[PDB]
């Protein structure tokens, strides 16, 4: 079965980068009042030349022209109980990432602009269009995402909640699940002036991108940092405290993208060993006041739509279990025997034997 079926947006003015219509893949589950809306990741591009490169060799992330009519749901998007213990019977939606703007953009293609950056508008239009396919009667809408999509969750969840409330759907509980989108703007390991700006100078690439995209960040965070400093709101530990919606944060303690931006490659000598240990400690520190989180001591990247997402455990608790326990806590404290805060204490990648094998 290829249960996720493509729907191009009916408002064809809400577009991928090249002006083709954006869209979503849907598996309806008419017996369920739960909705999972998943935001795909895949970095971003921050100026014309950088986006032209991406257009040459990552065109599916910039255009719907060659999207397949169907997809197979994997991980948290699987309808098989064995693969997805959490939400196998839910209404599932996969929103392809074709805006290259960390889901923040609000700029149309025009004679001035070769590319459209409409990620923030794509999300709201998908939500409105799903109201006609069952969403209006929902109990829960979980906005989930991996990598740039995880950061997209942080940047968009409260706007989805506000839009639904304002449209007359107050009984839909809007929640977020941010996977591999919780980054540190930390000092890099033995920084050099390398030419891949996105990994060599992330805060500068994000600042530049936001201007190029007419990028939008959540209001309360925007108001804290003010004009020119909206890039701050792309960093989980900064934006998270400003959010009203419940958000479950999944983050490997040694996320491959974090290590890339930190100039780290894995004998490892003292300086790098201390660097890596401090990285894990800093990440754990940022998660201390997040109620519900899952952060294993592994070197990996993304998890929630991977088929083996059920395998990793922190202190004997899997991610699907944690997510279930989170659901129970929102009936915002955990229930006895049902942990929601699962962060490894060990200090080196793969000190947890249940880490993904690569
Ligand atoms: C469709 O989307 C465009 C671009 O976001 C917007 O300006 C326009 O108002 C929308 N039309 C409708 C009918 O919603």
């Amino acid at each position: 079965n290829e249960d996720l079926r493509l729907h191009l947006l009916l408002n064809t003015s809400v577009t991928c980068n090249d002006g083709s219509p954006a869209g979503y893949y849907l598996k309806e589950s008419r017996g369920s009042r739960r909705w999972l809306l998943f935001l795909e990741g895949g970095w971003y591009c921050f100026n014309r030349e950088n986006c032209d490169s991406r257009y040459d060799t990552m065109r599916r992330l910039m255009s719907s022209r060659d999207w397949p009519r169907t997809r197979t749901g994997t991980g948290i998007l699987s309808s098989q109980p064995e693969e997805n213990p959490y939400w196998w019977n839910a209404n599932m939606v996969f929103i392809p990432y074709c805006s290259s703007d960390v889901w923040s953009g609000a700029s149309s293609k025009s004679e001035k602009n070769e590319y459209a950056f409409m990620g923030a508008l794509i999300i709201q239009e998908v939500v409105r269009e799903l109201l006609g396919r069952g969403l209006s009667g929902a109990k829960v809408l979980l906005l989930a995402g991996s990598s740039a999509g995880g950061t997209g969750v942080l940047l968009n969840v409260d706007r989805v909640a506000e839009q639904l409330e304002k449209l007359g759907y107050p009984a839909i509980q809007v929640r977020g699940l941010a996977d591999s989108g919780w980054f540190l703007d930390n000092k890099q390991y033995r920084h050099t002036d390398c030419v891949d700006t996105i990994t060599c100078a992330p805060t500068e690439a994000i600042r530049r991108g936001i201007r190029y995209w007419n990028g939008v960040v959540p209001e309360r965070c925007r108001r804290q940092f003010q004009e020119g400093e909206e890039w701050n709101c792309f960093f989980g530990y900064k934006v998270y405290p400003t959010l009203r919606s419940p958000v479950f944060v999944v983050q490997w303690l040694f996320d491959e993208a974090q290590l890339t931006v930190d100039n780290v490659h894995l004998p490892v000598q003292e300086g790098l060993r201390l660097y890596i240990q401090n990285l894990g400690r800093e990440l754990r520190h940022t998660l201390k006041d997040v109620p519900a989180s899952f952060a294993p001591a592994c070197l990996s990247h993304e998890i929630i739509i991977r088929s083996h997402w059920t395998d990793v455990q922190v202190k004997g608790t899997s991610l699907p279990r944690a997510l279930h326990c989170w659901d129970r806590s929102l009936h915002k404290t955990p229930l006895k025997g049902c942990p929601v805060h699962l962060v490894d204490s060990c200090p080196w990648p793969h000190c947890n034997p249940s880490c993904p094998t690569g």
